[PDB]
Formats: C-alpha cells, structure tokens, sequence
C-alpha cells in the first residue's frame, strides 16, 4: 500500500505470536520492540538517539510479519517507548520513500 | 524519486542559506538538526527520542529546502545525534512509504 506521514506511520506486525502496533521507520537501521519475552539466545548491545542510549537484546533470525509481508532478519528489545520496524525489514517487505 | 533503503535516506538539505547532510526520518514527528546557528527568534522547548529528553530551540516558520522541495516550518535546533527530517516537512514535500 501507500501510506501517507500525516500522522504516524503505524502498521500491525506479528511477531513471536503476537500482534502489536510498530512504526515504519526510514531513520531507524534496526528494528527495535518494546520489552517482550523472546526464547533463544541473544546479545547484549546499545543503539542511540535523541537523549541517549538504551540497552538492547538482540535477537537473530527473527520472523516478523508486516502487513501481510514476511521478513525475518535481526530484532533488538529493550526499553524503548514505541516499537520501531527499521531498514533491515523495510527492504525486505520491499518498502521505498517516494516523492 | 523512489528511495529503497538498503542504505540511510541522507539527501542534501539547504536551510539559513547554508547545505547540509540530512536523514529523511518517517519515525519523526518533528524536524531537529544539530547546533547551528539561524537567523529569527526561538522558544525553548523539550523533545523526547529514544534514550530521553534533550533540550532545543525552537524555529518557527523557516524555509528549508530538500532534494530541490521547498518546505516552510518548524524546526528544532539541539543535541541530535543526526540531522532529521520528521514528517512535519516531509508531508510538506509530498513523501509517502510505499510498498
Ligand atoms: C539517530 C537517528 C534517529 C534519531 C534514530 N531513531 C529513529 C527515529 O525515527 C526515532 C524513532 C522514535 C519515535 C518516538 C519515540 C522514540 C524513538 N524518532 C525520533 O527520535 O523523533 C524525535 C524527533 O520527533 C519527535 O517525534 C518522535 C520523537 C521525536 S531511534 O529511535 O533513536 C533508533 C532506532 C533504531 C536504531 C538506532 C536508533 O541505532 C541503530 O538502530
């Protein structure tokens, strides 16, 4: 679809058996959830932004669906506000800025 | 044009007569780009990213061009981390996600 930036640019995703709201992010290169309890091994790692850092668990590998698109690529949780679908998925989901 | 996303949207933004290096970021509601120094009044105002709240100040009404799209709006000076376009402007240029 196309989706227009008057408001936030929300879609549903599933992942890891869930349903949740995640923002279409071209400024985020990786795509971070709010706190979720994932199975399988992940690493620790930091990402920063405006007002600082925030410590992440990154996770390998993971299937996210995104408006009916599949994509499956690396998905960092921690504490942030909001979640965040970043570049590693948009290209695959074959999502382009346009104007 | 169309953008993929296989490396950061950076395009190159002119504001207070000046060029810079910019980040078209869907995830922002507001447009922040690092200390610089811009003609016209300011208001102190507070934004939150994802690792908190950072003090800016706040340009009203200023002429920013993108990829040769003139924009006329608001524009947060801070401690960014990144020059941002936020969805403020990028509506203003006729942006749209599609895929
Ligand atoms: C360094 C470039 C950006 C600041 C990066 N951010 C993505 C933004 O889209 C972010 C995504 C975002 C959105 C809401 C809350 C927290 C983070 N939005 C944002 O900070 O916008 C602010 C300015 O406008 C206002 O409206 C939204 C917040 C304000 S981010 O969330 O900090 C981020 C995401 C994935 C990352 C990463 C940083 O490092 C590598 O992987």
């Amino acid at each position: 679809p196309q989706i227009t930036l008057w408001k936030r640019p929300l879609v549903t995703i599933k992942i890891g058996g869930q349903l949740k709201e995640a923002l279409l992010d071209t400024g985020a290169d990786d795509t971070v959830l709010e706190e979720m309890n994932l199975p399988g091994r992940w690493k620790p790692k930091m990402i920063g932004g405006i007002g600082g850092f925030i410590k992440v668990r990154q996770y390998d590998q993971i299937l996210i669906e995104i408006c009916g698109h599949k994509a499956i690529g690396t998905v960092l949780v921690g504490p942030t506000p909001v979640n965040i679908i970043g570049r590693n998925l948009l290209t695959q989901i074959g999502c382009t800025l346009n104007f």
